[PDB]
């Protein structure tokens, strides 16, 4: 599923991501924009052989099981495929664990490089929330 900007902001808010660990909703929408262009089916293969999955490009090295990332963990206790669902519940629940891990949203290299410090409220501007 390719979400609309305000459609995703609403789904993220409903699942309690708005101000989670102090990150305003526009931070999460900005990260999703640059990670996946709001596409739940986004995938990216890493040089190390891990894969990133879903709207927030959650990686198989730590967070999900894909059966093909030697040495990896599955700390969100999900198949990585769950992160490609039209239903963002698994992605949001796992994102909550990741952003709690010590480095906040720096865990998402695209958030640090493209969202951090910018006017992220622009990502929810005009949305009925
Ligand atoms: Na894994």
């Amino acid at each position: 599923k390719v979400f609309g900007r305000c459609e995703l902001a609403a789904a993220m808010k409903r699942h309690g991501l708005d101000n989670y660990r102090g990150y305003s909703l526009g931070n999460w929408v900005c990260a999703a924009k640059f990670e996946s262009n709001f596409n739940t089916q986004a995938t990216n293969r890493n040089t190390d052989g891990s894969t990133d999955y879903g709207i927030l490009q959650i990686n198989s090295r730590w967070w999900c099981n894909d059966g093909r990332t030697p040495g990896s963990r599955n700390l969100c206790n999900i198949p990585c495929s769950a992160l490609l669902s039209s239903d963002i519940t698994a992605s949001v629940n796992c994102a909550k664990k990741i952003v709690s891990d010590g480095n906040g949203m720096n865990a998402w290299v695209a958030w640090r490089n493209r969202c951090k410090g910018t006017d992220v409220q622009a990502w929810i501007r005009g949305c009925r929330l």
